[PDB]
């Protein structure tokens, strides 16, 4: 378990998490999320430290991560934004949740801290 296989298996997971068969739900989240068209205007004044799938690919490929740990704190970034601003019934919370299991199944099995 090198640094490098790891972040191999990081990139593997992103790629799942990007992956076609997965669209249907995790398309909320390739992007940022578009305050200006959907006019969720509070959205800035609950979540500080915005990130989506296409930020963290962009950092992946400019080899930004240093280890596998950095890229599940920006994945888990991610979906906690989502679970603090939105009404935990929420549609797109379902969504997050199914993408997130995707995410923890694959990650399981990166070694311990
Ligand atoms: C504090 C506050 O007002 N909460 C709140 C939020 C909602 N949410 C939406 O209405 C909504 C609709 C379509 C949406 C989204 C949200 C998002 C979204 C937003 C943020 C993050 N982080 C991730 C995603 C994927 N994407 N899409 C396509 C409704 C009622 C309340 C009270």
């Amino acid at each position: 378990a090198s640094v490098t296989e790891q972040l191999r298996h990081c990139s593997e997971i992103l790629k799942e998490m990007l992956a076609k068969k997965h669209f249907s739900y995790a398309w909320p989240f390739y992007n940022p999320v578009d305050v200006n068209a959907l006019g969720l205007h509070n959205y800035y004044d609950v979540v500080k430290n915005p990130m989506d799938l296409g930020t963290i690919k962009e950092k992946m490929d400019n080899q930004e991560y240093k280890d596998a740990y950095k890229f599940a704190a920006d994945v888990r970034l991610m979906f906690m934004n989502c679970y603090k601003y939105n009404p935990p019934d929420h549609e797109v919370v379902t969504m997050a949740r199914m993408l997130q299991d995707v995410f923890e199944t694959h990650f399981s099995k990166i070694p311990i801290e």
